[PDB]
């Protein structure tokens, strides 16, 4: 809940999209500089993530758990950073260097700091403290099957037996599921708990859902594109799952007046194709204080217009929320442009028996990429404003603090939605985010794997919806019901040559099935697939399949639809990921 922790695991994963797949030297020894800075400098974080969801869960570890995971822990850096200045002599000395002594040195370094990771990970899910040690153990978990990575990417320069890397192989396969599995089991009970029926019960609901997706899910999307056999290239990749700030009001405390549980968590955008901010329409209502002087107008309800994906630009616009205006109607358009802070300002006036408090500005920080000017635009109620109050910043924070915000920011506003408070008490905005890895044009990059998740479709035909994602593929995903089309998402080829590439598809299935991949309504793959689970199974991380498609094709076209055949009565096809391969 420190901004620190969260600053910590927003970086990290920006870091790591820098080097996920098959990373270059280069690269790899300067991620892990980093991250010894970010995530092993001493106990201060690991204290910080435990603090997080004993803050988060109203909740204490026991002093005997946090001391032995603590001991645990500094046992792991000593053997990270030891094995971390071997990695960076490695690299940098020439190969004609390279002897059998510094060879078996490295080998009981990297052999050391991984099996210390199987000794330890089971102080971070002692029974009864499963939920509090979430951070703690994923952490911990990305650092172990991070490290596993690098046994298949030297082990042979290394001098390993094929046998001690097919070994760490296997580890790495199983560790990941298990990790996966661990962390949305514990991530799911813990926000259960906090299900509840009022306005505050909800707040702590959604802040532990925004925090433990920053610190948690984002970080398990990434762990199977460590895998650098199945991707032994970089990976264009993106996490498409959508965040919500925490509420924006005047006071710490609405005394039950606040929106129930049940009236915010019904109305928050369900599962959707991917979109983006295009248009907020601000109506403002005067808000009267009981001796005149302290009156404020303050921002009553909303529209606000998405725009699809890349392939349509039939604009969504919302229904009304909140209450209609009684001053003139503000419209902000942002159409080209990346909304990368929100600053609000908040007023309240002290009646006699009432306090009536909303929101009376907003300021946008605005990227235009064709332009590349940063700009401002602000929604300003008119009347009595009053002080800054609340900052995207302080729950989203930059990937880095390096660059300016403009270039290191995490997150653009996506949605904003006016709750009603209970009673005609006032109203309450709701932001909601997409995190910057998000690419609007779908580009297919020449010499990198590129994954293309689904939910970027414009989209979806015959009984294809969008579902909640198992929890561990940084989005949701696509359902189909019907054999046919499902989906058609647009593509830019990053090049005119004729660059062939191979398809994979990651999905699971209730049966056998056919998918049939088409360029601009041209059919160019067609191939069998396995069922991966029974009708009415829970998804896990085992329930899904990544396979290729044998034939290699050219992007000769844009709009790529999947189709997918041999479907019963009652059969469950879940497509997450379409990904390309580049092959000569």
């Amino acid at each position: 809940t420190t901004k620190d922790v969260i600053q910590k695991g927003i970086s990290v994963v920006g870091d790591l999209l820098g080097v996920v797949g098959f990373p270059f030297g280069g690269a790899l020894v300067s991620f892990y500089t980093n991250f010894l800075n970010t995530i092993w400098p001493s106990e201060d974080p690991w204290k910080a993530f435990m603090e997080q969801v004993e803050a988060l869960m109203d909740q204490k570890i026991a002093d005997y758990a946090k001391n032995k995971a603590l001991a645990e822990l500094q046992g792991l850096q000593n053997n990270v950073e030891d094995y971390v200045s071997a990695l960076s002599s490695w690299q940098k000395n020439p190969v004609s260097s390279r002897n059998p002594h510094s060879q078996g040195r490295i080998r009981e370094l990297f052999s050391q700091a991984e099996s210390h990771f199987r000794n330890s990970m089971p102080s971070f899910a002692i029974s009864g403290y499963e939920v509090l040690f979430l951070t703690t153990y994923a952490q911990a978990a990305n650092t172990h099957l991070f490290l596993l990575k690098d046994a298949q990417i030297y082990g042979e320069e290394w001098g390993y037996e094929k046998e001690d890397i097919a070994e760490f192989y296997k580890r790495q396969l199983k560790l990941t599921q298990e990790y996966t599995d661990h962390c949305v089991k514990w991530y799911n009970v813990g926000l259960d708990k906090l299900r509840g029926s009022s306005y505050e019960s909800w707040v702590n609901f959604n802040r532990y859902r925004r925090e433990m997706t920053l610190t948690v899910l984002d970080l398990i999307a990434l762990f199977p594109l460590y895998d650098v056999r199945l991707y032994p290239k970089e990976v264009k990749t993106e996490l498409t799952r959508d965040v919500l700030t925490d509420p924006i009001v005047g006071v710490n405390n609405l005394r039950g007046y606040g929106t129930t549980f049940s009236n915010i968590e019904n109305y928050i955008r369900k599962p959707h194709l991917f979109d983006y901010l295009h248009r907020i329409q601000f109506h403002t209502r005067f808000q009267p204080g009981y001796y005149g002087n302290d009156s404020f107008n303050y921002w009553s309800g909303n529209y606000v217009s998405t725009r699809p994906s890349i392939g349509s630009n039939d604009i969504i616009t919302s229904p009304f929320y909140g209450n209609k205006s009684s001053e003139p109607v503000q419209k902000l358009e942002f159409k080209g442009e990346k909304v990368y802070r929100a600053v609000a300002n908040t007023n309240l006036a002290v009646w006699p028996s009432a306090v009536y408090s909303g929101v009376t500005k907003v300021k946008f920080s605005q990227y235009n990429d064709k332009t590349k000017k940063a700009s401002k635009q602000t929604y300003d109620s008119k009347r009595n404003v009053g002080a800054v109050s609340w900052d995207s910043i302080d729950q989203l924070p930059p990937e880095t603090k390096k660059k300016p915000l403009k270039k290191g920011y995490s997150h653009q506003l996506n949605y904003v939605m006016c709750f009603l408070m209970q009673g005609s008490r006032g109203t309450i905005p709701v932001l909601t985010w997409t995190h910057k890895s998000v690419d609007f044009f779908n580009m297919i990059d020449s010499k990198k794997i590129t994954q293309l998740p689904l939910v970027k479709a414009y989209k979806l035909q015959s009984g294809a919806s969008v579902v909640a994602g198992p929890r561990f593929t940084g989005g949701d995903i696509i359902q189909c019901t019907e054999n046919g089309s499902a989906a058609t998402i647009y593509v830019t080829p990053d090049v005119s040559y004729s660059q062939k590439y191979r398809a994979r598809i990651h999905y699971a299935s209730t049966s056998q099935i056919t998918f049939t991949l088409s360029l601009d309504g041209a059919p160019f793959n067609q191939y069998y697939f396995d069922k991966t689970i029974n009708k009415g199974d829970t998804l896990t991380y085992n329930s899904f399949n990544l396979a290729s498609f044998s034939t290699p094709f050219e992007l000769s076209g844009n709009n790529l639809q999947i189709g997918v055949t041999g479907l019963s009565a009652g059969d469950k096809v879940y497509i997450d990921k379409i990904e390309f391969i580049p092959v000569n």
